[PDB]
């Protein structure tokens, strides 16, 4: 595989964006002329996804307005500045392209707020569609602009949304919902020029559609392309991406691989018919939902302090109070659990290894990074939920699991603790639950049942459906599974289903041996929440328990930051998406004798500093609806020196099985102390993998 780019980004701020679109040839003002945007070149049956992705989109149009806050004194006044963090914010969400103008009275002049001044146009490019004859190529042809939309209308409410939480009103648009004209706006903005009074936009050769954010949250504007000639595209520069931009030829090379087997190469990943680490399923108990540790902090488990900010812990920030609705609000689309008959639309569904590639494609199709496909065992439904405590069945048979990237980039600014983690753990919720929300919904569609997993409400354990589709090995860290491509960088989504599909097998790319040399999650874990020894059996599988209540205590309550997510960060596996970066992991599967060595010097090289040109978001903590400046700081940590040669040893962290937990039944409306001794007894007694293969051999 030849896409990766050659040479990194880690020299370029945020809000330039992976294209090199600083290269391209500009002009002042250009005259402007009618023009729309691109659309599909196919209709769409009663097969498709359209009716799906149209819903949605209403959805996230009722939050292109809504309430502005009071204004803080923490909002940086220059418009250079809030150009360049607004840019960023938008490629931190996936636009393809971003660009700034100021509006003019023919703006305002319609039904948009008069008082708006300046327009943060983006463009998000057409999604890969299955090739004709391909599995699912039905389910997708026709949907690109509406997909498109959907996508757009996602962004604009959650930027428009942030402005307001910085005490700015904006709004967002849309196809679906505009108040401006947004093709005249993507030319002024320099995103795109006209031909045949359609809309061109450089690089983005598959076609794309607009959002717009319009504020009077002044911002430093861009300007609009050369009208005429070469704009430079192809220029050597940007060919090669010698800034860190994407490669000219990465777009027809990654359009060789059949879309449904995903952008990174994991058919080149060894498969194994049981995980690399022991699962015992007869001796798998299920957890009351109200176990879930966050859901012990909100009960008042872990004391008072806790219980007072479990709610807003993840909120301090106002991108993330931009996601909120979007997030809460899909929760009552996430499908049903009934069985469903099948209704005849969706073609051929004959062939479950079909199926399985079509799944995989729609998947990829609307944004996820990884697909994989396994059984919903019943084990992996939690036992009981935690508001009515009543029974939870094993209701679908499959369990789609998808990884969303955390990102790379800002992460490496970051100190994995300050006030962007949350954002970073949110908007990777917000977009696959987006996701899973569309694709269960074209299975009930089709008539097979099926339901989405989410952050705000999950009836099954997504870890072991990672382990079980392939995507993850257990790693050191703990409640983690580390992906041999993007590491642990990812926060998974998950939808349950009956549509009969081909399930993967897990994966061994190497990472026990790894983790069992490396140590870098548990030395950086501001809480010592990571463990340093032996992997332990734990409810009837081998595991590297983490201390979750030391864990969900800091993130929960340390008040430099919006949560933490600190170890992610660290991992050698976190890696910039470069050749020299794939190489290493590379040599880390498929060359054992090199692995201490890439521990080591990932220490050696200063891997996990923060890397300060990346740092594009403010810092800004909200306070009784107020956006102000952190009141405590903000983490700025760096490397950490070794603990003692005996950590491991000496080490003792608590561990909470079912014995330790909330019974099934219990609800939120009871109280139960987490018995931390207990837990530290328990860990001490907890059976080593090596005992446990034992005594299951003596009834082999
Ligand atoms: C609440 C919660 C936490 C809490 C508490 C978890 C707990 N154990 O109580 C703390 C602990 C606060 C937490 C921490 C983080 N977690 Co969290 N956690 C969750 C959440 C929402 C609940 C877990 C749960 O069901 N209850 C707790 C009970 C079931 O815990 P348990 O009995 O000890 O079992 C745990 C593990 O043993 C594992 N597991 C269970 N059965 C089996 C069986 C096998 C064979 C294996 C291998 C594993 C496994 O799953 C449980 C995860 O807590 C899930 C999301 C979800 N719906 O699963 C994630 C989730 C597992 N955590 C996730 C992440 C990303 C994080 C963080 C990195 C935060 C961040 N910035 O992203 C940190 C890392 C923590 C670490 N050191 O590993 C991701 C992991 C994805 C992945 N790539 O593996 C999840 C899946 C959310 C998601 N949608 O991606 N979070
Ligand atoms: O319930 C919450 O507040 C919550 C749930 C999941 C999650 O990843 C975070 Br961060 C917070
Ligand atoms: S284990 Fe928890 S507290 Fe420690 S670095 Fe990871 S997210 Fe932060
Ligand atoms: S930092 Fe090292 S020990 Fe921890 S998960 Fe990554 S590779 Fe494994
Ligand atoms: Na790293």
């Amino acid at each position: 595989q030849i896409s990766m780019r050659l040479y990194s980004n880690r020299d370029r701020p945020n809000h330039l964006g992976p294209l090199a679109l600083e290269r391209l040839a500009r002009v002042d003002d250009v005259v402007a002329q009618p023009a729309r945007q691109p659309e599909d070149g196919f209709a769409a049956s009663e097969d498709s996804l359209l009716g799906d992705v149209e819903e949605y989109a209403r959805l996230f149009t009722r939050f292109l307005d809504g309430p502005v806050a009071p204004l803080g004194d923490a909002i940086p006044d220059d418009p250079a500045r809030r150009a360049e963090n607004l840019k960023a914010s938008a490629y931190f969400l996936d636009a393809s392209m971003v660009g700034i103008c100021r509006l003019d009275p023919d703006d305002r002049a319609g039904d948009c707020d008069p008082s708006h001044t300046h327009a943060l146009v983006f463009a998000v490019q057409f999604g890969r569609e299955p090739e004709a004859g391909e599995a699912g190529a039905e389910w997708i042809r026709g949907t690109n602009a509406a997909r498109t939309d959907m996508r757009c209308a996602e962004i604009a409410a959650i930027l428009s949304g942030y402005v307001r939480w910085m005490g700015f009103p904006a709004r967002g648009h849309f196809s679906g919902d505009a108040q401006v004209d947004l093709a005249r706006l993507a030319v002024r903005a320099g995103l795109a020029r006209v031909v045949d009074g359609v809309l061109v936009a450089p690089f983005l050769r598959r076609g794309f559609r607009l959002g717009v954010v319009t504020t009077g949250y002044a911002l430093a504007a861009d300007r609009p392309l050369a009208p005429e000639g070469d704009l430079g595209e192809t220029a050597p520069e940007v060919m090669l991406g010698i800034d860190g931009t994407r490669p000219g030829w990465e777009d027809a090379e990654e359009e060789k691989r059949p879309l449904h087997m995903g952008r990174y190469p994991m058919e080149t990943i060894r498969r194994v018919d049981e995980p690399t680490t022991l699962v015992v399923r007869q001796e798998i108990q299920r957890v009351a939902k109200r176990g879930d540790f966050f859901k012990r902090a909100e009960a008042g488990d872990l004391g008072e302090k806790a219980k007072q900010e479990k709610k807003r812990f993840p909120m301090k920030h106002p991108l993330a109070l931009g996601m909120q609705p979007l997030i809460q609000n899909m929760v009552p689309l996430q499908g049903t659990r009934e069985k469903l008959a099948p209704t005849g639309k969706g073609g051929d569904l004959s062939d479950p290894g079909r199926n399985a590639e079509a799944i995989k494609a729609l998947g990829y199709y609307l944004g996820a990074d990884f697909v994989g496909i396994c059984r919903a065992e019943p084990w992996m439904y939690y036992a009981s939920d935690e508001v009515e405590g009543k029974p939870i069945e094993a209701y679908h048979d499959y369990a789609v699991v998808m990884l969303i990237d955390q990102g790379y980039e800002t992460m490496e600014g970051a100190s994995g603790d300050d006030w962007i983690s949350a954002s970073q753990s949110m908007r990777a919720y917000m977009r696959g639950a987006e996701i899973a929300g569309v694709m269960a919904a074209h299975c009930r569609r089709m008539g097979y049942s099926a339901r989405s997993h989410s952050n705000a409400h999950s009836e099954v354990i997504h870890n072991p459906a990672i382990l079980m589709a392939g995507l993850g090995e257990v790693s050191r860290i703990g409640d983690t599974l580390l992906n041999p491509f993007i590491g642990p960088r990812s926060k998974s989504i998950v939808f349950t289903t009956d549509l009969p599909m081909s399930v993967d097998r897990p994966i061994d790319f190497g990472l026990q041996d790894f983790c069992n040399q490396c140590r870098k999650c548990a030395r950086e874990c501001p809480c010592n929440a990571i463990s340093f020894g032996d992997k332990v059996m734990f409810n009837g599988y081998e595991i590297w328990k983490a201390d979750v209540e030391k864990c969900t205590k800091y993130r929960v309550t340390q008040m430099k930051g919006s949560a933490c997510g600190r170890c992610m960060k660290m991992c050698p596996w976190n890696r910039e998406d470069t050749v020299e970066g794939r190489r290493l992991a590379e040599l880390s599967i498929k060359v054992p004798e090199a692995r201490a060595a890439i521990i080591a010097m990932d220490d050696a090289l200063q891997n996990g500093k923060r890397n300060l040109i990346k740092r594009w978001w403010f810092d800004l903590e909200v306070i009784d609806g107020v956006a102000g400046a952190p009141r405590m700081g903000t983490n700025e940590r760096d490397l950490s020196p070794d603990r003692g040669d005996k950590i491991g040893a000496n080490q003792k962290l608590a561990m909470y099985p079912p014995r330790l937990q909330p019974p099934p039944g219990t609800t939120l409306d009871a109280v139960l102390p987490v018995d931390r001794s207990g837990g530290l007894a328990e860990y001490a007694a907890a059976e080593t993998p090596a005992a446990a293969r034992a005594r299951l051999k003596s009834s082999a």
